[PDB]
């Protein structure tokens, strides 16, 4: 059988599909660690005990353990993001693309807030992306949720490490990724020759498997979309973790008290407790738009400090990053968490009523001082009283909770090495099925990158295919040479010193390099702000 | 002698002029109030005594004592705000304009910053104002510098009260203004049907004429340009005054401390210092751009408290005030104290050094917290780095010291009740001979709405014309009907609801009613700032 790789674990039977003239052998659900189940809840994960029968790798894998969003029921762009496949514990499987000294490999890490998503999902098909760009695609699922992050090896004996010790979705991703080195000949790829890249939650746990002491060297090319993790929505210290995991672990009623005189009955407890019931409980110490129960969580292990902190010394010499956002990141999450204001469809005029209201919800947590310097900062006068102010808090969430801290990342990133290239997606999906007003979704430019607008079966504009066949082209491109420019068009490194960012968009009477707008934005958080939190 | 009017005074002999086909009599240098020399120096003025001889009114007065601004030697743009006659504390006349009820009364005040100006300067000309409008147009001298704003009562017992009581300068204005209220008729006036306007310290000085307990009544209706009391250059608290005037009464060598236990030995000392030493030795208390050592000053008696807290009580019911500003403000006085680093005639690349240089002296009277939120209101990203940096601080010196403030009293005018139109001059001269990067300058209005333009006898583009033909008008109508809007053109009231203005330029495909973009601007100095000044 052709169809048949033989992996480290055993032989696997994918599918051919014949994708745009070249035919991939796509392999998915091949196991890469045992099911994280009964005594393996809440564990580091153990790689997974070989099979001999050749595995049916043609199914589509069991999506891990999540709730999903419903605030739109029956319309599709909301449950795009929901889980396709059956949602179970039983889910840290691999997926494999492969084109019929090796070829690239690229490893997709899917997003969500560390809360949500699956390597399943449509919008992650990577049959394009092998196929045109003769790579090999692979991606994998990841625990998320309490069932990834809950920590709690502080507050337990030195004995009970192992119980609770936090991130172990992301050890998932690393044991995923330290697989397919492995393997990576078995498929037809070069090992060495290795680029993660993923988006939000992704892109930033992309971030984590570059800079963590766990898992350094292991591959030092990524590409970050919108998720970075100085970011506050991805990463969490350990303190608050143990809050977290604390109250969730009574939230199940498991006495979540005697955590350090007789722990793991607590434990015991919390094996035994339905995964849905905590896939739900997990959700009431979230509050505060954006600031998930689950995080990476400084822990001494994987993420041995404060992201930032890590940067100082951390030498990124040989490091190919290629990060960016879309123009309006904030604007699918005032949706969701202030869906009592906003509509799906239709623009909002927003009062000053309403946009202090929401301004001030948003940023309690910090001083009067910057609440109110960010109020006058997303002031919109000129613009049409009402749209101009919803349009401006969406700016205010897109800036502070995403473009801005991975902004001050790249920024980070090249003064420690990195070649740091930056990119700017702008371009309004012809297909958007989302209200007009929130323009550029956060997560739109996942399918771009993956090429899908080449989907002649997929109603694009024919500039809209030539933006996915240039972004898709850009992502094979930094995959084989750590730089995703191409012949004859300019690209050059984003620096402090040169903050320039390529703009993906549809409108050829743009400039395509530009620096000025997102410094202006990002110099009032990233700058200023910081002054102003001297008392 | 047909150009003879008898006044209470005296009879006076004026010159006939035709201008554009009506005839003006103009009466220039007819005393108001005895020179105010030797014991009456720093003293309110006393009324003329009346002369039998019919007084040659044709000669230009003497111009108050004043020093006079030459860094630019030579270059006309400068010296046009210079004495053009004889500079004497002999100075306190007036000037009538009377076309051959009554006629209406337009007073101008001249600016200068309590420190400066005449009324005989040709800018000040209003030969085209009496024909043209057909209105009696009057000015006069007011003493200016310490001879004007003197004030010691505080450090002295009460007997001493009018030794040095301060403001005198306004009293001067306040007798001049009564004068031309007595003899109105004689002039072919109605003396109920007078309206003050002036420029800057004039526009201020209108201010305080208007709203003073000493003087309110005699005139409700009003012009001010650029100038309002609120502004931090026109108003003064008595202790400062007195501190000034402590520094300059030993800056002339007069001790200064004896002032308590033996006075006006110490002015008998400063009755007899040469005018011409305290004309330069004033400006030694001024540093600190636009904070000069007059001003009108806080007594007990013309300013009886902080215009602000004035104006919480008074009721402007009947009153019609036509205030406005020009587009850049302060770009006249940014050229002046830091000439250092800007050029007469070309632009300045500005640096960052040189920006927050500049930025971080003018404002250092302030909090580091408004410091840095000034100097990040005023930063300029996507200019050209450089000219947008140097127009970037002639737009935060132009805001905070002027148009802001007027519009923080325009404001605070319509609320009490005042009929407050607001207009905003955004032309630029085609003879500007200052710097094209200055735009326009403070001032600049002043020839406009005097109808200089209708000097065929001065190149002005056409429009330009017809841009003095409207401003002049809008004046002559305002002080006609309190109103200077024209028929079948709007041009609403300005209060805080509706902070509408007129502008007036010579683009006719400008919106000519306009509220954004100066609400913008003084949102920070006037509402957001004072937030920031919490500790
Ligand atoms: C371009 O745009 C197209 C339009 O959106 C898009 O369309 C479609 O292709 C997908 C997959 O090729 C179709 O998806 C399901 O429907 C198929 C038939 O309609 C099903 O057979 C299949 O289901 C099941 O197949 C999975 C394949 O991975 C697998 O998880 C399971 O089973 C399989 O394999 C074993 C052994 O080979 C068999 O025994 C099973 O029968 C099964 O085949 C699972 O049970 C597809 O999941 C979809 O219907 C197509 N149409 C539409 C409208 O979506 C393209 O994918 C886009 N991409 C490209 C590159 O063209
Ligand atoms: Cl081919
Ligand atoms: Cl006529």
């Amino acid at each position: 059988d052709r169809l048949v790789v033989q992996t480290s674990s055993g032989p696997v039977r994918g599918r051919s599909v014949t994708v745009q003239g070249r035919e991939v052998h796509v392999y998915t659900g091949i196991p890469y660690a045992k099911p994280p189940v009964e005594d393996l809840r809440f564990r580091k994960p153990v790689p997974a005990e070989p099979w001999h029968g050749v595995l049916d790798a043609t199914g589509l894998s069991a999506t891990c353990v999540q709730e999903r969003y419903e605030y739109f029921p029956g319309f599709s762009g909301e449950e795009i993001w929901n889980p396709n496949t059956n949602v179970s514990e039983d889910c840290l499987y691999i997926n494999v693309w492969a084109p019929a000294n090796g070829l690239p490999i690229l490893i997709w890490i899917y997003g969500g807030g560390f809360m949500t998503g699956s390597a399943t999902l449509d919008i992650y098909n990577a049959d394009i992306m092998a196929a045109v760009g003769n790579v090999i695609v692979a991606s994998f699922q990841y625990r998320v949720g309490a069932f990834g992050f809950l920590h709690l090896a502080p507050e337990m004996p030195s004995e009970f490490a192992e119980e609770a010790p936090g991130n172990v979705g992301l050890w998932d991703q690393a044991l995923a990724i330290r697989w397919l080195k492995d393997n990576a000949h078995a498929f037809g790829g070069n090992p060495e020759w290795m680029t993660l890249f993923g988006e939000s939650a992704g892109s930033s746990s992309v971030n984590a498997q570059l800079m963590s002491p766990v898992t350094r060297g292991l591959v030092k090319r990524g590409m970050m979309q919108s998720g970075t993790m100085n970011a506050p929505w991805s990463h969490m210290t350990s303190e608050k973790a143990v809050e977290i995991g604390k109250a969730l672990i009574n939230d199940c009623n498991c006495n979540a008290s005697m955590l350090k005189t007789n722990p793991a009955h607590v434990m015991s407890c919390m094996r035994s407790v339905d995964a849905k019931t905590i896939s739900v409980q997990q959700w009431n110490s979230y509050s505060g738009i954006l600031s998930f129960p689950s995080a990476p969580t400084i822990d001494g292990a994987f993420l041995p400090a404060d992201p930032m902190t890590l940067m100082k010394t951390a030498d990124l010499k040989d490091y190919d990053i290629l990060m960016g956002n879309v123009r309006d990141e904030g604007t699918y999450f005032l949706l969701y968490d202030f869906i009592d204001y906003f509509d799906k469809d239709d623009a909002t005029a927003l009062p000053r009523d309403k946009y202090l209201e929401i301004m001030n919800n948003i940023f309690g947590k910090a001083t009067q001082a910057e609440r109110e310097a960010i109020i006058f900062q997303y002031t919109s006068w000129e613009g049409n009283p009402g749209y101009q102010n919803q349009q401006q808090i969406g700016r205010a969430v897109g800036d502070h909770f995403f473009t801005c801290p991975t902004n001050e990342y790249a920024q980070a990133l090249a003064e420690r090495g990195a070649s740091v290239h930056y990119y700017y997606f702008t371009h309004r999906t012809s297909t958007s099925l989302w209200g007009e007003w929130m323009g550029v979704l956060h997560g739109d430019e996942i399918e771009y990158f993956f090429g899908q607008p080449l989907n002649n079966s997929l109603q694009y504009r024919p500039v809209e295919r030539e933006l996915g066949k240039r972004m898709l082209s850009a992502v094979i491109e930094f995959a084989k040479t750590g730089n995703p420019a191409q012949d004859g068009e300019e690209w050059p490194n984003f620096s402090k010193e040169d903050p320039v960012y390529y703009i993906f968009s549809t409108d050829d009477k743009i400039e395509k390099l530009a620096r000025g707008p997102l410094a202006a934005r990002c110099s009032f958080w990233n700058d200023y702000l910081p002054k102003v939190r001297s008392w």
